[PDB]
């Protein structure tokens, strides 16, 4: 047992960020042993002053295993998670956060849609959809500290930035995004959003929700804020 886990737990620490995963996986179903290499590997990397996937795989994948004494453990060290919740406008990001933790997608989603709304301030309130010169506006770090939350509990699936990556893929057009990650035609809404995919077996790029009711300059504006670029994403 212990070959594999000095082998498995060279291979966590070592390797390129393309074999961590693999060993993350296999760690966590080496028992109490694996378990344990995985909880050291993350106290000696939380914080996070940048975001680092294998962080939030280890973190996510031992939240994934859906057991009492690792998940409170993980919150009696990490009460707000692996990243700091850093916003410029006095935004409360622990509930977005503590909804990706448990995996809650839907619930995460709506509140990311309640935020983007928070921070575009007075009248946006309960709103089902954002003006693009809302977004515009909005702070370069709340987006980063959003998107890196979503990233980091997704296995860097989900996120406005994997959006972004295959709207520049898609030569900047809407029309072959959009199927691509999911979000079909005519399925908008005024009141609550309905027929989407609110776990991991969605495509790559499909949370969180941008509502298409207006059209897609607010996905343009978000895609072209400086945020991105800004912070390496």
């Amino acid at each position: 047992m212990s070959d594999n886990l000095t082998e498995l737990s060279q291979q966590l620490h070592d390797a390129s960020e393309k074999k961590q995963l693999t060993a993350i996986a296999a760690l966590a179903e080496m028992g109490e042993g694996g378990q344990g290499i995985l909880l050291d590997y993350l106290a000696k990397n939380v914080p996070l002053e940048k975001p680092v996937l294998a962080v939030g795989n280890v973190y996510q994948t031992l939240r994934n295993l859906e057991q009492e004494t690792i998940t409170t453990q993980l919150q009696r060290n990490y009460p707000t998670g692996i990243f700091p919740l850093q916003s410029a406008q006095g935004i409360d990001y622990l509930p977005l956060q503590e909804a990706l933790g448990s995996q809650d997608f839907e619930t995460a989603d709506e509140i990311t849609r309640d935020k983007l709304c928070e921070l575009a301030g007075p009248g946006a309130s309960q709103r089902q959809w954002l003006y693009f010169t809302e977004v515009e506006k909005f702070p370069a770090l709340d987006l980063h500290t959003i998107n890196a939350l979503w990233w980091l509990h997704s296995n860097g699936n989900f996120g406005f930035s994997v959006q972004r990556r295959l709207w520049l893929a898609s030569g900047k057009e809407f029309t072959k995004l959009w199927p691509k990650i999911g979000w079909k035609s005519g399925n908008v809404w005024t009141r609550w959003p309905k027929g989407f995919t609110w776990d991991l077996s969605a495509p790559q790029g499909h949370l969180p929700l941008l509502n298409q009711l207006r059209g897609v300059r607010v996905a343009e504006s978000l895609y072209r804020h400086p945020v991105w670029s800004q912070y390496g994403w």
